[PDB]
């Protein structure tokens, strides 16, 4: 299920291979190995790393570049779900003590979600997937609100061929600021 | 496990048992054996049917009452996250061929969510997980768009002891008639 049964005999055609670790040798076509401790799968949705692309189809549409060189174009409006008028959808909400969060990225972003979100709810790439330890994805951290704080909260549009629409944060300070100035703390799943 | 530790030595206490079918015989509460194929835990975070609370408590903090003709009370707004000016978040969206749907309560309602959300983004009480087939849940339905049409979409606010923050679409005419004219076609899971 890797791949689109129409993609045999050759799935990674026209795949420049880098390295072996990753999907026909790309690091942005995510890990083989899959780290162990998202199931990204239920009974009713199952998490289709390319949709029904083949590889080279995915990396033509959604990068710069089938090449190596190429990279990822991400959604306008910072990823939000769109309404009939073409404008984000979202609002300033109060974020209260208590409250569990994750993040892909580093902590110098903006960008949350509601800790354990499935992957497939956030329209991230597959080389978000990418892992050290076979445990947790590489750039994935958990944190715990310690006093309120106000961000834009809303929904996570369709994006990368996955369907999206889980909720998402967008602060006004980064990370390392909430964590400075007693807004979050770093947990470790 | 099923119960919050506290609760011990006698967590029913003060449920009124009707049938065993159910969590200290009250279908309120939900089953005992849970529908084999639902999604409940979402990625990191498993599913409390009480959170915290003992059942009574729970009884006592979301329903009318205790006693078996006590209803669950409902989030205002629609049960959409509200804003820091206590607005519902939310706008109007296209929903497009091909999404996949699904949704809990008969097709008189007008609230969908996305096709295999887990259960415990919805914020809705345990006795939609009662089941009869033992597979899924009794009002469960899959739907898939086969036509475009607008709803308002956005995300789910917490209650019911649950964290919420899915997102769910409110339809301007019952599920029922969205079916009969082509917007929807039912699917079987
Ligand atoms: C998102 O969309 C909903 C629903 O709009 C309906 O569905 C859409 C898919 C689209 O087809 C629309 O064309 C369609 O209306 C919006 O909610 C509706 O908003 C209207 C007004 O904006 C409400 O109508 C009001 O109803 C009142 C009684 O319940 C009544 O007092 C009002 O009458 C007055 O106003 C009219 C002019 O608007 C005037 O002619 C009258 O004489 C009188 O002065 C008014 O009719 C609907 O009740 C709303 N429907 C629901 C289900 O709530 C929603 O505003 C929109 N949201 C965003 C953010 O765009
Ligand atoms: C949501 O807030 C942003 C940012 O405003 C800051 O945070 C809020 C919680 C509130 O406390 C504000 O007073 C803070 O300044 C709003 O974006 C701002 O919009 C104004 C309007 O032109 C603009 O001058 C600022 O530069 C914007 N700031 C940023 C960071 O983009 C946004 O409009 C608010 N959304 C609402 C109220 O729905
Ligand atoms: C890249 O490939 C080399 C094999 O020469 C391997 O040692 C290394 O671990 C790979 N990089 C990863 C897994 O990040
Ligand atoms: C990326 O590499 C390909 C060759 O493999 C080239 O065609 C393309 O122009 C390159 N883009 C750059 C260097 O920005
Ligand atoms: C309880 O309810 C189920 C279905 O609602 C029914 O099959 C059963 O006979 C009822 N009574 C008992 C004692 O189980
Ligand atoms: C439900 O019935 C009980 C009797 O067992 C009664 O005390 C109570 O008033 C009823 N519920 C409400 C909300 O009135």
């Amino acid at each position: 299920s890797l791949f689109p049964a129409r993609c045999w005999p050759d799935p990674c055609a026209g795949i420049t291979f880098q390295n072996d670790t990753y999907v026909c040798g790309d690091p942005r076509l995510g890990p083989v190995v899959l780290p162990q401790k998202f199931p990204l799968n239920n009974e009713l949705r199952t998490y289709a790393r390319f949709g029904a692309l083949c590889p080279a189809e995915f990396l033509d549409k959604w990068a710069t570049d089938v090449a190596p060189n190429g990279t990822y174009i991400y959604p306008p409006a910072n990823g939000f779900a769109l309404d009939t008028e073409e404008q984000p959808i979202l609002g300033n909400a109060t974020l209260p003590v208590g409250m569990k969060l994750d993040r892909f990225g580093s902590e110098y972003g903006t960008f949350l979600a509601p800790l354990g979100a499935p992957y497939i709810e956030r329209s991230l790439p597959p080389s978000n997937l990418n892992t050290f330890d076979g445990m947790y994805p590489y750039n994935y951290h958990v944190y715990q609100v310690t006093k309120e704080f106000v961000v834009g909260l809303g929904p996570i549009a369709p994006w990368f061929e996955q369907p999206g629409m889980g909720t998402q944060f967008v602060t006004y300070t980064n990370v390392l600021g909430l964590i400075d100035d007693g807004y979050l703390r770093r947990e470790d799943p």
